[PDB]
């Protein structure tokens, strides 16, 4: 596909959202696939089967994580998969330099919230395994045009974003204790700063990653930031 | 796709297994893919085989916890088994014939909707459920699409008294109630005709049913017949 594909990654309230927003409006030619389980989340200040299927695990997972995890990691990644084709397949046919910006990745599915839930035995060796095995599966058969060209990583200290989520608003969040946001923080770092982690991915080993500094605020001045991603995105 | 893929149905201990190890036997043009969950019982690790093996033993142990996680794991596991056969084997053949121990279907129809009907399964598990397969099967199920469906039909008496006969200690368990309750949805589903499903085409796949309440390990000759003759008028 024509289309180049770059991943934004970064811990809860990072900022993902918020630049991907940026980005979408700064050429015909960018556009943007959202996280699902972004959807999920807030209240009924909309119907969709999807939505009220997440809607309920989400909240489950938040009473009880070693009962849902599975079942929501499963759901989480294919309500991804499914809405990425749906962007390859619908979105920038009509672009000179089209690029799709993923809110995340199949990849943060797994090395970063299904990964932490197995280490915080919210799920045995059986869920975990399987759950490795479903998702070597189902990203080897249809996820193969959703190979990503690069990745962002949005890079905010675990301290910024309990802050960010202090300043956004979901109830089910504000009880996310810093501890947590920790645990993903370091796991980006692993996963994207010193790239020590392997994946059962063998082509991510040679993936591009652009790490921007995120704690100050962008909303007014973000010009740098994309300047950043505008070259960046020149070697891909 | 010429070749051509039929799935043989039925309850616990109705035949299924025997009647494919027969089959295959008959012919050079003749091949099955034995379904992942009966492997599972058995030790007699792969990866498949011992996730396989745990997560039946927990289904067991707890349905009302394990059957969403067990359902999504022996369906997938089926589809790569029956993908993996498809693209294999019988490249050669003059009239192919792939016989499936079970199928996507009977995985969502008989026993995950089972399942959810004894509340082992609440009910955002089984539309997760039910749209994952959906999905996958409106994805890919593609090229495993049946030809036509064979049921083998026992009564839930002969099923206990083989379940009894084959000695999986696991299986002693199962009660007549819970194989009566198999039975049903089978007669409704390849029998009567009656259940509503969400894949089109199988309203109008051809259905032969096979009665196996007497022992044919050594007198199937007339079972074979109607297969042949059923697979020309497909
Ligand atoms: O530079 C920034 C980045 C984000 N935010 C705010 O921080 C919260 C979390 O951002 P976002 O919704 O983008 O979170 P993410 O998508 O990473 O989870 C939101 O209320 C944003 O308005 C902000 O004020 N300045
Ligand atoms: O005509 C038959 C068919 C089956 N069996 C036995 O009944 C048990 C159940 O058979 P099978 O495993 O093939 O049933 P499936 O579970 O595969 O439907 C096994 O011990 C078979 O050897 C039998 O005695 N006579
Ligand atoms: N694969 C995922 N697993 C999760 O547990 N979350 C959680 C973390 C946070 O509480 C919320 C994201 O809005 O869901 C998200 C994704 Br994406
Ligand atoms: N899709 C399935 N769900 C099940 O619960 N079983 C059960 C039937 C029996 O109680 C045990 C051994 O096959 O697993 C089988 C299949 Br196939």
């Amino acid at each position: 596909t024509r289309i180049k594909k770059i991943s934004i990654e970064g811990n809860i309230a990072a900022g993902k959202s918020t630049f991907v927003n940026i980005l979408k409006q700064l050429s015909e030619d960018w556009e943007v696939v959202p996280e699902p389980v972004a959807r999920w989340s807030n209240v009924q200040s909309e119907l969709t089967m999807e939505q009220k299927n997440g809607g309920n695990v989400l909240q489950m997972m938040y009473e009880k994580p070693e009962r849902w995890s599975f079942t929501f990691q499963t759901y989480a990644c294919l309500s991804r998969i499914r809405a990425q084709l749906a962007s390859l397949n619908g979105k920038l046919k009509d672009a000179e330099k089209p690029v799709l910006f993923f809110e995340r990745s199949v990849y943060s599915d797994r090395y970063i919230f299904a990964s932490n839930l197995y280490e915080s035995e919210s799920m045995n060796e059986t869920e975990w395994t399987i759950y490795q095995d479903w998702h070597d599966w189902m990203n080897n058969q249809f996820g193969q045009s959703l190979e990503l060209d690069g990745i962002i990583y949005l890079q905010a200290t675990p301290e910024t974003c309990l802050h960010r989520i202090y300043l956004r608003g979901r109830n089910e969040e504000q009880g996310i204790p810093l501890e947590y946001l920790e645990k993903l923080h370091y796991k980006h770092e692993s996963w994207l700063l010193h790239r020590t982690l392997k994946t059962n991915f063998d082509y991510l080993q040679e993936v591009p990653i652009l790490t921007l500094d995120v704690n100050e605020d962008f909303k007014d001045k973000y010009e740098s930031l994309v300047e950043k991603v505008k070259e960046f995105l020149s070697t891909l």
